[PDB]
């Protein structure tokens, strides 16, 4: 079992649960890939039957006539149907573990606290909006953010998957422009090109909030505008910069995930948008100040008065700082919930020691645990981590166009 | 087989076809990534064969003349004596090559200009000492630093190492107290602790520079009081915080590490102190704020008069800032030769583009090569990296004791 030392503790541990790793990443002896973005019944059967061991062990139940009664349940399901269902128990139970088990999130203290959203029901591109439209009314919460996942039909055989189109259930508009540019969000120039060509129209704004394409099994996407006041954004501005105000700048209160595919007992669901609230460094930093993203640093640094010409003056990291205290201040301001990269990383601390003693270890993905800014300056930058993929997880999977 | 490498900022891709050569195993396995951890007879004949091959490709001489006569002579020696000699302009080679392949250093760039000194006619720590003493001077230079490594006598069988018990050439002492905490640098209480039993009379303050612990084949280490002359020291103050040099910090001109251990073409040097020059986060960020170093960060937040009560008023990300901006800024006023965060990150970019043309790739540690300020804000974080361990290398090795 690895060895993992904090460097400004001293403390040493072992961590055991990266021994039971299902799924293989990227790395091998030859050559790590860690900085790398993007790493039949019998089987079915398998995993089923390790995530039902899974359940059964959290509630105190393990090797019960309950549990074992499960496992042949769930046999004679996949022999007889080549899949099964879940109980809805399981899929809560499910759906924290995922979370528990994202290498890449740095929030996951609040594992526990998770509103399961049970829409394996849902029958339609209609339905599922609606769904989407009430998960982003409790989740948002007027402002005190709550973390929620809303779980639709399982991939199963005979069937196209529901999918949302969208990255996030709130992304502003990229526009490619008359000279080769962007307007808006370079990240999402490819979604506002499908959403346009799927009969949306265009504004011209810097924060145009997109529709959702929203895809029922083997049909077409649907376009949905979302309803302007269940959509809760923030105005920057700037405690004591008070031209900061003027750049207009602004960002959504709910980071709602939407691409990605959850895969519980073998079973994957392709269409499971989840919501938390922000990290302040995800706006401030990665948003706003990404070369290929809105870009404002060196605007912001010449507002300031700073000496641009010369990188020693370190105006990038002066400006960026006061970007992000922007954010925070804004979102503070706004009485919308958000995290500096202090804070969090001190609680993935106490998450990383809680699990210790829960499971002998914790899949963490250093280069994505640590802030884009300060690295050092916060705990986790000291702490050697251990990355491997478990199971319940959240998974990348290909764009449906 | 060949590992697609993307940069997120521009969206072009390379492979990294370099990889494939990588000899010694690195820690991590398809189950579980250790990428963050710190640290993770005649078979000598297969690494010099190797590594004589290298020598004679990047001289466009290989398969002529004096490559097979090369070959011949390395066996003849290992036939006869067990090992073999390196000629003069091998060991110049392979200490630029195992710089060149240091995947840690984001310095790379100046791999090609290595001023290498050829101590392995040494004898006894007296001679050491004067070995070490000329690379100092030549190195500092009056400031205009000039990177250099000495290469003392290689290991053999029988005969003892030659070793530098100190991590590097100019260390800060570390003194503890009637309360169990440091006085000075907490990084090397022990090697002070060394010192103070070897017979050195220590010091009061928490900026006195160690004196050096020599090592010759077999024989007990011997205190040497560097000439205080040759360590050149900066006094830092901030441009416009006039209250910073009142703080007494300073820190000193050359980096030079002086525990790790040279292997060319399977030949051992324990004792092969490499110096260059410092990049400013080194001191300003790691040094200085690191909770286990000087630790300085609420002290200048105190005197800048920042909210030090929450941590969402970003005051450690301020006072970091201009932390660096003092080291930058009296290292250029002291007409020391340091680079910054930003200008080094480019230059890294552009070794890579370098190493892409000459060799097929390049073997980069992500989480040492990205800053520990700012990260984000320099280009190498967004650059997708390769980590692999190429020959000849900088190898860590035991603490002499
Ligand atoms: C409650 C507060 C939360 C905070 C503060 C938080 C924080 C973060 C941050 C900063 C990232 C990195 C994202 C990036 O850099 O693009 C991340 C990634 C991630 N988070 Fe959390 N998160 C929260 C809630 C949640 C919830 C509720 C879930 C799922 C139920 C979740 C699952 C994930 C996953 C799967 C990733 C990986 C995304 C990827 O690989 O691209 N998070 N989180
Ligand atoms: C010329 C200016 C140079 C700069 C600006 C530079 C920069 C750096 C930095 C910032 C690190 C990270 C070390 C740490 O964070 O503790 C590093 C590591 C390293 N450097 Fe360079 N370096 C330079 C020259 C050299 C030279 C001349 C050599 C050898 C001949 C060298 C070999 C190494 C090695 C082996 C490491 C890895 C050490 C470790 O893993 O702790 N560097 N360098
Ligand atoms: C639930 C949740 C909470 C949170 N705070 N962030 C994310 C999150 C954000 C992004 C966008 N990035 C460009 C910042 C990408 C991801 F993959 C995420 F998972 C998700
Ligand atoms: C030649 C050279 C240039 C440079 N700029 N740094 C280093 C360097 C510094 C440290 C100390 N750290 C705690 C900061 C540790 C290492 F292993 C290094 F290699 C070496
Ligand atoms: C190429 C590099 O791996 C990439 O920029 C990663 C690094 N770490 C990250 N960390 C977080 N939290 N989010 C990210 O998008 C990234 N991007
Ligand atoms: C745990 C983590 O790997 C460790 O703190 C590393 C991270 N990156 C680093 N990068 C550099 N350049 N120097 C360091 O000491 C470290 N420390
Ligand atoms: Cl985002
Ligand atoms: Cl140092
Ligand atoms: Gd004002
Ligand atoms: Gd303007
Ligand atoms: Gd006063
Ligand atoms: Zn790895």
């Amino acid at each position: 079992f690895p060895r993992v030392k904090n460097w400004e503790v001293g403390s040493i541990t072992y961590d055991t649960l990266s021994a039971q790793a299902q799924q293989d990443g990227p790395c091998t002896p030859r050559r790590c890939l860690g900085s790398l973005v993007f790493p039949a019944p019998e089987q079915l059967l398998s995993q089923a039957r390790d995530f039902i061991n899974q359940y059964y062990s959290s509630i105190k139940r393990s090797g019960s006539q309950a549990h074992e009664q499960r496992l042949q349940e769930v046999e004679a399901e996949v022999a007889a149907t080549g899949t099964y269902q879940l109980r809805e128990s399981e899929l809560v139970f499910g759906a924290k573990q995922a979370w528990r088990n994202a290498p890449r999130c740095v929030g996951r203290i609040q594992w526990g606290k998770l509103q399961v959203f049970d829409a394996r029901d849902c029958r339609s591109a209609q339905e599922m909006f609606t769904y989407i439209c009430n998960h982003i009314k409790y989740a948002t919460n007027r402002g005190n953010l709550r973390s929620a996942i809303t779980v639709f039909p399982q991939r199963c055989p005979g069937r196209g998957d529901f999918r949302i189109w969208n990255s996030q259930l709130v992304r502003y508009a990229g526009y490619r422009q008359q000279d080769g540019s962007v307007r808006g969000d370079p990240a999402n120039v490819e979604i506002t090109e499908l959403c346009i060509q799927h009969g949306w129209t265009p504004g011209n704004g810097r924060f145009d909030v997109l529709p959702l394409l929203l895809q029922a099994p083997d049909e077409p996407p649907e376009l949905f505008l979302l309803p302007p006041e269940l959509v809760l954004e923030v105005p920057l501005e700037h405690p004591t910069l008070e031209w900061f105000a003027a750049l207009g700048l602004r960002w959504y209160a709910l980071p709602a995930v939407s691409n990605m595919l959850l895969e519980i007992g073998g079973l994957e669901f392709p269409a499971a948008p989840f919501s938390g609230w922000y990290m302040s460094t995800e706006i401030g930093t990665r948003n706003l100040c990404d070369p290929h993203r809105y870009n404002i640093l060196e605007d912001v640094a010449v507002c300031m008065d700073l000496d641009t010409r010369t990188t020693s003056s370190l105006w990038k990291d002066k400006a960026a700082v006061e970007i992000n205290v922007a954010v925070l201040h804004s979102y503070q301001l706004a009485k919308v919930t958000i995290v500096d990269h202090h804070a969090a990383t001190a609680s993935f601390m106490k998450h990383l020691e809680n699990e210790q003693k829960a499971r002998g270890g914790c899949p963490a993905d250093w280069a994505w645990i640590v802030p884009p800014i300060s690295g050092s300056l916060t705990p986790v930058f000291h702490q050697e981590m251990v990355n491997y993929f478990l199971s319940p997880a959240f998974r990348y999977q290909p764009d449906p166009w």
